[PDB]
């Protein structure tokens, strides 16, 4: 004589997220070298940005980290970052500079070319400053990712 | 899925064998460790659907994180083959934004009301 | 004997939204010179 | 055709008869939609989800 609850059954599953959305690799391997107090017109280089598992939309946020550093350098500098990764469709996203450094940029499903990359190059316009010289100068820019879907 | 993505998913199925002298089973369906889930999704769904009967296709219930339970019913056409049931579970899911973890388990549980 | 709530029906669909309204090219080719 | 539902008014109420009942066995009901997304919004995989229940039968 047992009286049983009738509740002794189970399931179980699993799941895991061991990735970030996005990853990013750089090959801007050109300088600006002009002469003291010139105005010039000069191209850098481009970025890759890799995307990953069950992601269509990425959200990002550019910024020039070192603008300050720069700023006695230069009169004025200005970057343009254009979209190619498809060939059909190029656009230009945002344009940077040192009074305005941050900017939002929208990436979408006509961007991700081949299905998983994304190709951005950088386009620069500067003036030097008068009777400045200089050597070994670092640019950098940082990205922070603000929402994927 | 990837940290804060948006995803569709499908995990298995479950097999449930009825003995003698039973006709008409009604069962409650939960999920057992929706706390636990709770800080890592924004929202999970489980979609469960009876096939084993090759002619009568039927979603039954729909679980989810803010309604745990469901209460469902299984009759003579549920019963093919005479002997079991067969209900796979279909998942919409969206992964909280910068969050990583590996090996979290998912938990189901049934529990009889009534047989005939 | 066994009472049913006769509700256990679902029927389901999809719908998503994946790119922006318009797309813009540039083709400003001559300078003011 | 039978209901219009909404997302102000989700719930509806329809009659089966005779008539509907074509080759004595199945109902068959298409069903239509009218829409305007939101602004600016982008997403994927959403599921839109109907339930049945029986009132009364005859
Ligand atoms: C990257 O995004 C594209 C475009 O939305 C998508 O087709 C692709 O599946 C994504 N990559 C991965 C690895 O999920
Ligand atoms: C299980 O239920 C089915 C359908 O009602 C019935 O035909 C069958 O005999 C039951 N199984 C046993 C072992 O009694
Ligand atoms: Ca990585
Ligand atoms: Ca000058
Ligand atoms: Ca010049
Ligand atoms: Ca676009
Ligand atoms: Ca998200
Ligand atoms: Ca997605």
């Amino acid at each position: 004589t047992t009286q049983s609850p009738l509740n002794s059954f189970y399931a179980t599953g699993t799941a895991q997220a061991v990735q970030e959305p996005i990853d990013v690799e750089s090959h801007l391997d050109n300088t600006i070298a002009p002469a003291a107090g010139a105005q010039g017109y000069k191209d850098m280089g481009y970025v890759k940005i890799i995307n990953y598992t069950d992601v269509n939309v990425v959200k990002l946020k550019v910024t020039l980290a070192n603008a300050a550093q720069l700023r006695p350098y230069f009169k004025y500098l200005q970057l343009v970052l254009t979209s190619n990764a498809s060939s059909t469709v190029e656009e230009t996203k945002a344009v940077l500079s040192l009074k305005k450094p941050s900017a939002v940029i929208i990436l979408d499903n006509d961007d991700y070319s081949s299905t998983n990359k994304i190709q951005l190059k950088v386009e620069a316009y500067y003036e030097a400053k008068e009777g400045m010289l200089f050597d070994s100068l670092p640019v950098i820019l940082n990205f922070q990712v603000l929402s994927v879907s």
